[PDB]
C-alpha cells in the first residue's frame, strides 16, 4: 500500500499552516527554533529526544499563527513550505521559517510531544 504521510507508529506527523504574522515591524511565522544538526543533542532542550537531530520549535507564537494552527514547542519540523526542513542547520532553517519574505507556509511536524519516547533527562 502506498502510504503518503510519514507516520510510523508512535510519533504522528501532523501538518501546520502559519499565516503571515506581523510582529512589530517584521513579518514572522510566530515561532522560533532551537536548531537541527548544527546543535548538540547531548545538550539540547528538545533534541535530547532524538540524536537524529532536526529543527524544532523552542517557542511558538505567544498568540499567533504557530499556536493557532497547531505548531507546538518541541515538535520537530520535517517539512516547511515544500522545502523539507528535515536535516538542516539552524542558520538555514532560520532563513526559511523565520524569514519575512513568506506569508503562509505548509509545514509538517512530527509530534515528539509523546510519552515513552523522549528520554527522561533526569527531568522525568
Amino acid at each position: 500500500g502506498s502510504y503518503i504521510p510519514g507516520q510510523p507508529v508512535t510519533a504522528v506527523v501532523q501538518r501546520v499552516e502559519i499565516h503571515k504574522l506581523r510582529q512589530g515591524e517584521n513579518l514572522i511565522l510566530g515561532f522560533s527554533i532551537g536548531g537541527g544538526i548544527d546543535q548538540d543533542p547531548s545538550q539540547n532542550p528538545f533534541s535530547e529526544d532524538k540524536t537524529d537531530k532536526g529543527i524544532y520549535v523552542t517557542r511558538v507564537s505567544e498568540g499567533g499563527p504557530a499556536e493557532i494552527a497547531g505548531l507546538q514547542i518541541g515538535d520537530k519540523i520535517m517539512q516547511v513550505n515544500g522545502w523539507d526542513m528535515t536535516m538542516v542547520t539552524h542558520d538555514q532553517a532560520r532563513k526559511r521559517l523565520t524569514k519575512r519574505s513568506e506569508e503562509v507556509v505548509r509545514l509538517l511536524v512530527t509530534r515528539q510531544s509523546l510519552q515513552k519516547a523522549v528520554q527522561q533527562s533526569m527531568l522525568s
